């Protein structure tokens, strides 16, 4: 900071690895900096998409018209200048990865729904990206479910985990209110673009085949991988219904579009009603299955259990669900998922008056839980119905929430998962609106002051 009030700012062309350094003044605008930066480097290059990154404060300077003094930026200010769009790779719930070219500038709850605008997935605020632990677009093709590749495959990603090591997954969902610039996210990284939200608002066949196809993905690979558990007869459903949706899935039909449905006698193999017998419904209209429970169940299933047994049971359950359309058998696989005592909960490493050890606390659309970290059982629950308020205290990264009957919870996290948690909470809350409202486009104000307006 010189005293004629003029000092030297660095900025680093993230894509050219050069470094520029201009002269200025509080008083210089952001656009001035840009157009002396352009006018510096002296390159026929494309400069549109740049913009200036400030690494330090993680922040974006977009608003061209402001002063640097109005940005907060002084003589010690290390700035870069870099393309707003980067490459990223979003593995789907069908576990396929997908490359976007992304901006790394806007809002992860905006980034969110443009992708989810141009996969064709209707209730963006359902989804978001989640930080781990190539297909190529064809038309529909998002729609169209597959069989796990082969049984080998689900054995080798079959890796079974701790409760509170699947918990402590859940610190790595992005904050929807800050671009992925401000949370450690490189470009080409891979992120899980997933069903966040366990309510799902409007799931309708006639619009929503993809959206219906990645959440049947979800809870298939959720079942065989068994991060979500069931009974052995819910199990031989789930592996009837995969059958019926993989078979469906292959045959060639009538049907020109992959974003549609698809009836059992649209299929081309199928038998028409009185051609074999004039007794209808005498033989089955698919008269031969291969069911073969490999790819079907999880793989502690075939561990357990001889083959020609399981086949015996998927066969047995499969009895109920040959005549389902295509879409209609992926409904009825998500709503047996829905109805399983596990479903629908978000678990957080958490500490609560009296614990001598670390405990859960759930998350669900409708309550909030405090759960034992070996067990997954349920100590207490509270219902959001309930609550009035919550407060964060940073400093101690406690979370209390206040409830009708002046009751109270109160819980200790991880910094990280105190941001996470109070998200969770907000966008509960902001898709409890949707029922009631009378506007009907996507209100992400109503949602940004109700995970980050305080």
């Amino acid at each position: 900071m010189g005293s004629d009030g003029t000092w030297e700012l660095s900025v680093h062309v993230t894509d050219l690895n050069r470094d520029v350094t201009l002269r200025v003044t509080g008083e210089v605008h952001i656009g001035g900096v840009m157009l002396k930066l352009v006018e510096k480097l002296d390159v026929k290059k494309d400069w549109s998409d740049h913009a200036l990154w400030w690494e330090k404060k993680r922040t974006w300077l977009l608003k061209t018209h402001w002063t640097l003094d109005k940005c907060g930026i002084q003589a010690d200010a290390k700035l870069q200048f870099t393309p707003q769009h980067k490459l990223l790779r979003l593995q789907l719930p069908n576990m396929k990865y997908v490359k976007v070219k992304v901006n790394f500038s806007d809002r992860v709850f905006k980034a969110v729904s443009d992708i989810c605008k141009t996969f064709n997935i209707r209730h963006p605020e359902e989804l978001s990206l989640l930080k781990k632990p190539a297909l190529e677009l064809e038309p529909g093709i998002l729609a169209v479910s597959q069989p796990v590749t082969s049984p080998e495959i689900l054995a080798k990603m079959f890796k079974p985990q701790a409760l509170l090591d699947k918990a402590k997954t859940n610190q790595g969902w992005l904050d929807s209110s800050r671009s992925l610039m401000e949370q450690d996210v490189k470009e080409n990284e891979a992120l899980l673009l997933r069903f966040k939200y366990y309510s799902f608002f409007d799931l309708n066949p006639k619009y929503d085949a993809i959206r219906i196809n990645q959440l049947y993905e979800q809870a298939k690979w959720a079942l065989l991988l068994e991060e979500i558990e069931c009974t052995e007869e819910e199990m031989m459903m789930f592996a009837a219904l995969q059958y019926h949706i993989n078979k469906l899935s292959i045959m060639t039909s009538e049907n020109h579009l992959n974003n549609s449905d698809k009836e059992v006698d649209e299929v081309d193999a199928a038998l028409s009603d009185l051609e074999i017998t004039l007794e209808g419904g005498k033989t089955s209209t698919i008269l031969t299955t291969d069911v073969n429970p490999e790819c079907l169940v999880s793989p502690r299933y075939l561990k357990k259990y001889k083959s020609k047994q399981i086949t015996a049971r998927i066969l047995e359950a499969h009895q109920n669900v040959a005549q389902m359309s295509l879409i209609e058998a992926k409904m009825r696989f998500i709503q047996a998922w829905q109805s399983l005592p596990e479903f629908g909960i978000t678990h957080f490493i958490a500490r609560f008056q009296g614990g001598k050890r670390e405990e859960l606390i759930g998350i669900a659309y409708n309550r909030l839980i405090r759960m034992d970290a070996s067990t997954g059982d349920a100590i207490k629950t509270w219902r959001f119905s309930n609550m009035k308020q919550w407060n964060v205290n940073w400093e101690i990264k406690m979370v209390t929430v206040e409830f009708a009957d002046e009751v109270r919870l109160s819980f200790i996290c991880t910094e990280v998962d105190c941001k996470v948690v109070h998200e969770f909470i907000g966008g509960y809350i902001f898709l409890s609106t949707r029922a009631k409202d009378q506007n009907e486009s996507l209100d992400e104000e109503m949602f940004y002051k109700l995970t980050s307006g305080w």
